[PDB]
């Protein structure tokens, strides 16, 4: 939940983008001055849109990691349980 | 000729 | 548009300040807990 969020900061690092969104994803899957105004409006629009896209990528990373860790936790619980019942059986 | 259309197209796009 | 964008930037700066302070105070609190704990165990041993 710290990974995926809208904090208006940063960008997903490529080094850990390949490690998660690429490798771990496959591993888990298996004359008038009117123009100067429009330019500024467009500027504000893409200014927001950019941060939205960054937040989208971080959302991707966070989701992949969350799913993988979910698999790990589930398997851990099942293993702990099977050890529990084998101990129940031996007594 | 004015380049206002290339701006409006982008705004509409977003 | 810029009326909102400006306030957004201001909120961003306050977010920066708040985050820095929060991290620093996190360091302080953590070290305080560790020190209190080491005093606890040094008392436990004696």
């Amino acid at each position: 939940v710290r990974l995926v969020h809208k904090q208006d900061l940063q960008r997903p690092v490529p080094d850990w983008l390949r490690h998660l969104v690429l490798d771990r994803i496959a591993w888990i899957l298996c004359v008038r001055g009117l123009l100067q105004e429009l330019s500024s409006i467009r500027h504000f629009l893409e200014k927001r849109d950019e941060m939205r896209e960054v937040a989208r990528d971080w959302l991707r990373v966070g989701y992949v990691l969350d799913r993988l860790l979910f698999r790990i936790y589930l398997l851990a619980v099942l293993a702990y349980s099977i050890t529990l019942v084998t101990l129940w059986s031996i007594w």
